[PDB]
DNA sequence: GTAGACCTGGAC
DNA sequence: GTCCA
DNA sequence: GTCTAC
């Protein structure tokens, strides 16, 4: 889940829990919560709370309480799901708010890797994890100008650069390779050698990439926008705009799909 | 930079 | 049995 | 998806 994912989730759940009241929460993976340590205590604060609203940072979910505010990361499997608290669970579900109506918000995560996060209201965007975050992506904050400061003073490649939150919030390993084909650029050129024309032009394919994701519900990988794929998992396959068999290698320690004609 | 963690169930 | 994200 | 260690 990237940006278009986790900003899909974020309007499908705020009306299935606005206005409902914590009555319990339940940890069966500690690990999973960070902040408070003790996962008794991060239990304890929220009961009580009412969901005033919910909102997102980059690929964060920013559930807004009554004096705190949850930080939650999705990472790889993460996923959220409403429902009546008297049917059974379903597997590999890790934690578990209970609500004053009978009702329950469920997180699960086959892998584990998650992260839980709370703080109140004021101080949640002055600190970890949300602290030295990137500007986001559908908004003037990031501009050419702002990509480019960052470009032109780094050996690593560009793939590299746009996977770093602190760059820019939100893009992750399915949109960078997509960006990179639609602007014409190899993953594992230099972020240094690229031009001005380029730099702009790759600004340009990345809002429009991450627009149109979002009006289609995210990708469905592992939602329709998967059928709007040029590269992304698609290795020894015609491209579509010129033919020549698309490849896959390993660019900043992940894998890659490009097109050899097409970018350069 | 690229293995190596942190975890687990479908791929081949 | 075992390699993958 | 991210963080850490040669
Ligand atoms: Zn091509």
């Amino acid at each position: 889940p990237e940006l278009p994912e986790v900003e899909t989730i974020r309007r499908t759940l705020l009306p299935l829990i606005v206005g409902k009241t914590i009555e319990d929460v339940r940890i069966f993976w500690p690990n999973i919560i960070r902040h408070p340590r003790d996962s008794e205590a991060f239990a304890a604060r929220m009961i009580g709370q009412t969901v005033r609203g919910l909102e997102r940072r980059g690929k964060f979910l920013k559930f807004l309480l009554d004096r705190d505010a949850l930080i939650s990361h999705l990472r790889m499997e993460g996923r959220y799901a409403v429902a009546s608290a008297l049917e059974p669970l379903e597997p590999h579900t890790h934690v578990v708010f209970c609500f004053t109506d009978g009702s329950e918000l469920r997180y699960r995560d086959v892998r584990k890797f998650g992260t839980m996060h709370v703080y109140a209201k004021e101080e949640a965007d002055r600190r970890p994890p949300l602290a030295e975050l990137g500007p986001e992506p559908l908004s003037p904050a990031f501009s050419p100008a702002v990509l480019a400061e960052r470009a032109v003073k780094t050996k690593r490649s560009v793939k590299a650069l746009l996977l770093d939150q602190t760059v820019v919030a939100g893009f992750g390993n399915i949109y960078v390779d997509e960006s990179l084909f639609r602007a014409g650029i190899l993953p594992g050129r230099p972020a240094a050698s690229l031009s001005s024309k380029e730099i702009e032009r790759l600004h340009e394919e990345m809002v429009a990439t991450i627009g149109e994701a979002v009006m289609k519900g995210g990708s469905t990988v592992r939602g329709t926008f998967q059928h709007h794929l040029y590269v992304y998992g698609r290795q020894g396959n015609p491209c579509k705009r010129c033919g020549t068999p698309i490849e896959k290698t390993v660019v900043a320690g992940r894998g890659t799909h490009y097109c050899p004609r097409c970018q350069r």
